């Protein structure tokens, strides 16, 4: 009515949407093979054709900053601005061939053939301010590192942002299955072991906010941009770096996965999205000049690279999609959606109602125009078996403070 529209209109005035096939198929290609290492809005788009920047100190030399910050790994005392420093300076070890050329924003990273490093990506300015480098456990010469254990050390200490990111209530034995698994990848070929085991897991309980230092997460995103293109014998480093991509973009993430869930084409998924707000939101994320359907492109890293600082991407930037998604996700009894965050101020409840239609629609794997029929022969209002199957789900569960599935039981019981 006031609230929902036919989705024959919608039909109707969605076909100017650009790319949002090829978007979607490359976000979710690229989700699948990030698996493998995982085990008012300001657009990003580039305009001035400067490539990403932060500023750090004075270059060190390698080998004395390996040592420095090898030291303080083991005593679990980091200084962040060293490490970033020497992160930065490490990246001219990670030499590759750019495999074809490489451009995004109309910056042209490499051409086909170039020699490569993640510098060629960033524009990393350095005062001439000298970092701490300071080293305990005795000043005895020791000798030089190896490429092989600087690529360690390198993959170790990006793997604090990894671990940072996460936090939380029962997530700190998932945090030790992760601490684990790192540390074996980085003690075996081609790596090289420079820990003892259970050492990163100590570190990172002095280092637990390093993921809100913008630097850090800076580098680790130019890292991750870097062997996404490259591959590269340590481009396992990514199992740290991977979780920078598609950072902030959790609404477009949640739309393009939720189009392959249901197994529709974006054009046929979009008329499912007959409430009135949709609209706006739906064309917020397919904005054109962003390369959401370009590979490799500063896209896929921009909130790692500082290139906005409101996403429109966000599940805030499209509550009302986002809401809707993790309803239905709840309906279907995805743990993933009832321990999402609902979007408050976005309609949660007209959300529920079509997110139980909607559930219903798909459940056990029609047409949008049924649904809509089906929603206004009930005056939009939700049936009983509906509330019973969202009650089942979510009574069944433990909710979580403001997630979807504490919404339910506190709406419907």
């Amino acid at each position: 009515s006031k609230i929902f529209v036919n989705p024959s209109a919608i039909r109707a005035g969605m076909a100017d949407l650009e790319m949002a096939e090829e978007t979607v198929d490359l976000i979710n290609r690229n989700i699948e093979d990030n698996q493998a290492h995982l085990q008012e809005y300001k657009y990003p788009a580039i305009q001035d054709h400067t490539k990403p920047s932060i500023t750090l100190g004075k270059a060190p030399d390698l080998n004395k900053a390996y040592k420095s910050i090898l030291s303080g790994m083991n005593a679990a005392k980091l200084d962040p601005d060293d490490v970033c420093s020497y992160l930065a300076a490490a990246m001219e070890l990670f030499e590759g061939v750019c495999p074809e050329d490489w451009t995004s924003y109309g910056i042209m990273i490499a051409r086909k053939g170039d020699k490569i490093t993640p510098a060629t990506l960033v524009d990393i300015k350095r005062t001439d301010i000298e970092g701490n480098w300071a080293l305990t456990g005795g000043q005895d010469l020791t000798r030089d590192p190896t490429v092989a254990e600087h690529a360690s050390l390198v993959g170790l200490l990006l793997s604090l942002y990894r671990l940072s990111k996460i936090s939380g209530q029962n997530t700190g034995n998932y945090k030790t299955n992760i601490a684990d698994r790192i540390e074996q990848i980085f003690e075996t070929a081609p790596f090289a072991k420079i820990v003892e085991h259970h050492t990163l897991m100590t570190t990172h309980k002095m280092c637990a906010n390093w993921s809100t230092i913008p630097n850090f997460r800076f580098l680790a995103g130019t890292y991750d941009m870097f062997f996404s293109r490259v591959e590269h014998l340590y481009s396992a480093i990514r199992v740290g770096t991977v979780v920078t991509a598609y950072e902030d973009c959790s609404g477009l993430v949640s739309f393009t996965g939720f189009i392959k869930q249901i197994n529709l084409t974006a054009r046929e998924a979009i008329l499912y999205f007959f409430h009135k707000n949709f609209e706006e939101e739906i064309r917020r994320m397919f904005e054109p000049g962003q390369e959401t359907a370009v590979p490799h492109s500063y896209f896929i890293h921009f909130r790692s690279l500082g290139l906005s600082g409101k996403s429109p991407y966000s599940s805030n930037a499209v509550g009302h999609v986002f809401n809707l998604i993790h309803f239905v996700g709840c309906y279907m009894g995805q743990i993933r959606s009832l321990n999402a965050t609902v979007i408050s101020t976005c309609a949660p409840h007209e959300m529920s109602v079509l997110g139980g239609y909607l559930g219903e629609e798909f459940f056990g794997k029609r047409s949008p125009e049924a649904v809509y029929t089906r929603i206004m022969m009930n005056g939009g209002r939700l049936k009983r078996s509906h509330i019973r199957r969202y009650i089942s789900v979510s009574s069944n569960h433990q909710s979580r403070p403001n997630s979807f599935a504490e919404f339910l039981n506190k709406t419907y019981s």
